[PDB]
């Protein structure tokens, strides 16, 4: 059908100019390194690009940013007609101007700011009729090809002539503004994204096909998430990237308005979504409208509930809408909402992770002349507990002081600042350091979802148990083809066990890593915090935010802690149950056996756990982590000492043989140790940096040995039968 | 529609009432079936307000209004009891009563064949296979299940193809098919995300998964098949049947398979209130709900209501050792309440199992309540024979394996043990035909390499326990 036809998927390459093919798809249309191409798409109209290699990408499609996207009026998905063009020679004359709605603020030199940097030996393959779009200066210009000497197109070349006549040019009718929201601007929702869009997919973009199918499309999606998340956010940009229509209903908007014309809205809003359809009707603070829990009293709210629910099953389904709503947490709506055929499907949208605040980040700074000393990276990891949002007006309150300093001090007055200036203007790493340490910070930190940060680089010896691990995990998911072979069913989960500080818990991290599993630690103290409070009941919630996240591994630390707290070794007058020990069994039991959830409970006292949760169909595995030996002694060093100042000089298997009856708790004690002597040096001299030997010899004073031989044989014996 | 009704303006809603019945009246015969019932009656405590409170009378008032002239039924739907209000159960509106929990086996399996009765299914397709891994799922949840299992085998092969049109072709989505790999990734995605709630089923076993113990087999007949099925008899003489047992013994020697078993001959419900929960009742003093359970079982007759580990409560609170108090307990307490209430002419039998019996108010024992106490003690040389073929029909035998064999190599084993050997073989050969490729039927060589990790459950100490146990309980 073609092979010059391809479908339209999002970029890897953001340039404007850029559309990457897979390796094997260019040999079949013949095409370099470098071959100019000229697309062709919908609404009869045409760009020229450059093409490239990418691997991430399937023959099946072509890699392409929004700026072209949008100029061949197409949308994710689409079908356009790809073509070599090596007829396009230099260009002579090119003729752009700015639009209007994206200068409004900044005047003087456009050319010298934005323009000359960007084709600046870049050779760019132009057309006439293309709307580029260029950053800096804090923001980003929409410019478009008026008039190319080569006509239409022309590549870009040094000598190329450039005009700018200074007059910007209204925006045209079919021109969405680059300006707007797009996938493009969403970070760190992956996995969530995948999901809206196969749900949105044929609906929003085939409606005929549901003209015949006899498949009903889900209605409802319900986005989770605390504030901040981007619930809002993602749902515009789900619109704007399937040209759907899109109807915002604030919640407090419509419960703002006088009893009777509350209902009016509403029916006034779908009604009126509806005529434009395919359309999002996305409702805000859903739960400010549709609480109907033991809160519902008095008559206005509860009509107000009624109205909605006879509304969204009021979709004649003839209509063709999607009706997508957002929320703090389940518990907040009323579940009556929940009813198969109004919001049937739902999306959680946890706070962001370590690669995601990143993400987020090079977002709201892809506008901005960062400094080279700013290290993006390094502060998407202080961010510990930072919601989307709490990260955006970080860049903010980062920027606007690297302003009260450069322009500002210099100050410069006007009814409209200069663009020259703001592309001068540099927000450097300390800018952003005073950010942090503005009481801003304070975004809201709840239980976190993640991926684990950690390899098995980062664990000393254990090799034995490592392999062992892939085994309960790795076989059941990557070979369940087997398993079905001889019919016995994989084990729910292992119980790791042994002196404290031995890695069982960087363990149970690094085999998450290895099969890109989310990481769910359930420590002792929360458990105890129930337990204290009798609260026993939020063990469900636990379970469930983990199955709404598979892959998964539950983990659970100082499961004994519990047991420690009402005595373990006296105790009372009771036995080995408890409450919260209790309702994780009745979880761990129900917890479909089906799912991809693997449970790892840890304890450095095998000996007062309740028996219960080692019987198979629980805690089935029992795996012993001794204390490490005079091998796994020396790569547990290097492990804790990767990233330092190692000097040469230091000996490393000397002191794998110094110690003994370590773990590598207090090994890693002994290395700080030797750091905490290095810091109080170059902070002594100054008032050279490189730890070296006297060090670690000096450091080895205060050495201590957390397990005692007792304890030693004590799991000697316990992992006698426990073995 | 229930919040139909309660979305309409005060004043205009008492209108729609009276209006939709008189309507209804004139197309007779007829059904009025109201939606969600409990969101404009649940007349409870929950019931707050004017509005609210005349709403509920307009309907009492209408459905005695039913001037019986008329010729119709209202039928209405509801979560639960609870959910409604009391006034609308008084005999003469809302009298007779039909419960329809989630679906078994055979009803998942049943629906399935019901919303894919249209779409071209694949060879490889095992719609019995779905609803045997549906534990919980609902009618709705399965229908989506079949929705989001046609969707994925669409954006595959004519969406890819890609035709585009006012309207598709016929001949092309007749030649479209769905593959049980497509159903794989329905199940796969979050929407088996239905619910799970205490849940009625028929037994899935037979007596066929239970090694020896034959001898019990019968008597268990005795005691549940001839009161059903010869109750003429039973008048003959007078004695009134016991109203159930009681099994005991070391751990993991089918006292449970036993239970559904029995229950599977008699083609009836089974109800497994297991000890953790009965544990949660205990903790959170909600031991109330003990009554809520007695009824979803006489709400569903014939059925074995069968508790497990109930010694549970007793081991908690210290069993052993114990405390200052005695044998009796908040939640066993309750459960005497309701086994001598429950009627002892219904049809519903009582097993309770417990692998300690020494600690069990011996209030349950007493008669009229678990009467008969039989003791399950570990397997012979006859019946571990038996074991090891009852847990491993379902799996890749070798023929050079022998069984007979380890059936003299092990003693102090228990049908748990037996198959946690088992398992270890397989835990090999699967461990196998993954470390080749990167040939699958298993051999002797792996069971003589599981006997490495072969334990005992249950200890010799223990072992005379329950015979000294068994002595005066016998
Ligand atoms: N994941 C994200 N990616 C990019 N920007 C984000 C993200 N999360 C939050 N933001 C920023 O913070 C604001 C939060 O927006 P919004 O959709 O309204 O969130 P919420 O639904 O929690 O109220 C956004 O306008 C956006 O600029
Ligand atoms: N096997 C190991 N290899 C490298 N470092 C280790 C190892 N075991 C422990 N450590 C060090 O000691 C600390 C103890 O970590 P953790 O696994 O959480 O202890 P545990 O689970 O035994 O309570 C780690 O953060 C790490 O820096
Ligand atoms: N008599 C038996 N015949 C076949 N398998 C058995 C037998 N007894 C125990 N098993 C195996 O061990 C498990 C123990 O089951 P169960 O009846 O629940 O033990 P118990 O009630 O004594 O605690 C069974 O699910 C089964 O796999």
């Amino acid at each position: 059908n073609r092979p010059n036809r391809l479908i339209v998927d999002e970029a890897i390459n953001e340039d404007n100019s850029v559309v990457s093919l897979s390796q094997p798809k260019m040999d079949e249309l013949q095409l370099f390194r470098g071959d100019t191409v000229l697309l062709k798409g919908k609404k009869r109209r045409e760009a020229v690009c450059i093409v490239l290699s990418d691997d991430t990408c399937s023959d099946e499609k072509i890699r392409m940013n929004r700026v072209v996207r949008n100029n061949l009026r197409v949308r994710l998905g689409d079908v356009i007609s790809i073509q070599p063009c090596p007829d396009v020679k230099y260009g002579k004359r090119i003729h752009v101007l700015p639009i209007d709605d994206t200068v409004e603020g900044i005047t003087g030199n456009l050319f010298e700011v934005y323009l000359k940097p960007y084709f600046l030996e870049a050779y760019r393959p132009i057309r006439k009729g293309d709307i580029f779009l260029v950053r800096g200066g804090m923001r980003a210009v929409e410019f478009k090809v008026v008039e190319t000497d080569p006509s239409p197109y022309c590549i870009v070349a040094p000598d190329t002539v450039i005009h700018c006549e200074g007059e910007p040019i209204k925006r045209e009718d079919e021109e969405e503004s680059l300006n707007e929201v797009g996938y493009d601007d969403i970070g760190g929702c992956r996995k969530q994204l995948a999901q809206i869009k196969e749900m949105v997919e044929l609906p929003l973009r085939h409606p005929a096909l549901f003209k015949a199918i006899g498949v009903k499309p889900p209605r409802g999606i319900l986005l989770y998430g605390p504030p901040g998340t981007g619930k809002t956010l993602i749902a515009r940009a789900v619109a704007n990237e399937t040209g759907a229509f899109f109807f915002l209903i604030n919640g407090p908007e419509i419960m703002s308005k006088l009893a009777g014309e509350s209902e009016s809205n509403l029916r006034k809003a779908f009604e009126e979504a509806e005529k434009n359809a395919p359309a999002i009707i996305f409702i805000d603070e859903l739960d400010a409208i549709a609480p109907k829990r033991e809160k519902t009293h008095g008559e206005v709210e509860r009509r107000i509930v009624s109205q909605l629910l006879t509304l969204m099953d009021g979709l004649k389904q003839r209509a063709h809408v999607i009706v997508m709503a957002a929320t703090n947490r389940p518990n907040s709506i009323d579940p009556a909402l929940r009813r198969f055929g109004r919001f049937d499907r739902e999306v959680d949208i946890g706070i962001p992770d370590a690669t995601g605040r990143l993400e987020i980040l090079q977002i709201h700074t892809k506008n901005m002349k960062l400094a080279d000393d700013v290290d993006l990276e390094q502060v998407a990891n202080e961010t510990h507990g930072h919601v989307g949002a709490d990260l955006a007006a970080l860049c903010s309150e980062a920027a606007l002081q690297a302003i009260r300093k450069k322009m500002d001090l210099i100050d410069l007055e006007d009814e409209t600042i200069d663009a020259e200036v703001m592309n001068s203007l540099a927000v450097t790493m300390d800018d952003f350091r005073w950010a942090l340490s503005q009481s801003n910070p304070s975004a809201l930190r709840e239980t976190v979802v993640e991926v684990p940060q950690v390899t098995w680089e980062d664990i000393g010896g254990l090799e034995d148990v490592k392999r062992e691990l892939q085994e309960l995990v790795q076989y059941p998911v990557e070979h369940p083809d087997k398993f079905l072979k001889f019919g016995m069913t994989p084990s729910k989960g292992v119980l790791f066990y042994g002196p404290p500080g031995c890695g069982k818990t960087l363990l149970a991290k690094a085999i998450a890593n290895e099969c890109q599993a989310n990481f769910i630690s359930i420590k002792g103290p929360e458990l105890l915090t129930m337990w204290f409070g009798e609260s026993e009941a939020n063990v469900r919630e636990i379970f469930d935010k983990a199955r709404q996240a598979a892959p998964c591994v539950l983990f659970f630390d100082e499961l004994d802690s519990i047991a420690k707290a009402r005595g373990g070794n006296i105790g009372d007058g009771g036995g080995a149950a408890d409450r919260v020990i209790n309702q994780i069994l009745t979880e761990m039991d129900g917890m479909s056996t089906k799912k991809n959830v693997f449970i790892i409970g840890a304890t450095n006292r095998p000996d007062i756990i309740d028996p219960a949760i080692l019987r198979p169909g629980r805690l089935d595995q029992l795996i012993y982590i001794p204390l490490p030996d005079e091998k796994s002694r020396v790569a547990i060093l290097k492990a804790n000492l990767r990233k330092s100042p190692v000097a040469k000089d230091v000996d490393l298997e000397f002191l794998a043989k110094m110690t003994n009856g370590f773990s590598g708790a207090d090994l890693t004690e002994i290395c700080q140790r030797a750091c905490k002597l290095a810091i109080r040096e170059s902070i002594e001299s100054e008032i050279v940096p490189e730890i070296r030997r006297d060090h670690f010899e000096e450091a080895m004073r205060f050495a201590r040995r957390s397990v005692s031989d007792n304890d030693i044989r004590k799991y000697e014996m316990f992992a006698q039968t426990l073995q």
